[PDB]
DNA sequence: CGCGGACGAAGCCACCATGTGGGCTGTCGCCAGGC
């Protein structure tokens, strides 16, 4: 994988901000298995001007029309068990059940979203959710380009220990939860 | 030598007072539900 730091100017809404995610890079590939997770990465970091945000890639990003003045950009490749390293993420926990007229939405609460969440993350890396318990986006009018939604993220954070390495790198690059094209999956880990 | 232009010749009369005015403008919170 590869990471960088960018930021858009004028993201006014969610799925513009996918969009300027994906004009940057012209070879885009999609591997994809029946039921699995799909296999860019990203985490909203300062949004009240422009917007902050820190991608993780596969394919190389180089700045646009009002993009950065310069092309941060490293590539990284991956981090021993038992050893603690930092955490991060955002994601969307929800229960689906059937709808009256079905729907994403102890179990809310700051205990079943932790309950979630190292269901998220299972044999991988064990590791302790932020638990959140509350955006909005639009089409912009584009055929074929969604529609209207709602939607809720919590943050996570600390330090993880690892049970299985390319399992939670393969977690890592897959992503953790749903809507990771709206700001979500991305788990972000550091040295202790 | 002739014509045209310029200049000249007058008749002239002389203790103490100040006040006016009035005419041009635009704004949100967003979304969802119910009537």
């Amino acid at each position: 994988t590869w990471l960088t730091k960018i930021v858009p100017d004028l993201f006014r809404t969610a799925g513009n901000l996918h969009r300027k995610l994906i004009r940057l890079s012209s070879d885009l590939g999609e591997e994809r298995i029946a039921n699995p997770r799909q296999q860019l990465l990203f985490r909203i970091e300062e949004t009240r001007n422009e917007l902050y945000l820190l991608v993780q890639s596969h394919s190389p990003l180089r700045v646009d029309r009002l993009g950065p003045g310069y092309h941060q950009m490293r590539n990284l490749d991956p981090l021993d068990k038992g050893s603690r390293v930092r955490y991060r993420i955002v994601a969307s926990p929800t229960k689906r059940l059937g709808r009256s007229e079905t729907q994403r939405l102890t179990w809310l609460r700051g205990a079943a979203a932790e309950e979630w969440w190292h269901s998220r993350a299972a044999a991988n890396g064990l590791e302790l959710l932020s638990t959140y318990a509350q955006d909005d986006v639009r089409d912009p009018g584009t055929a074929d380009r969604s529609r209207k939604i709602r939607h809720p993220a919590v943050r996570f954070d600390g330090e993880a220990v690892i049970s299985d390495v390319d399992a939670v790198r393969h977690a890592v690059l897959n992503g953790i939860g749903r809507g990771k094209s709206y700001g979500c999956g991305l788990l972000s880990l550091a040295l202790i």
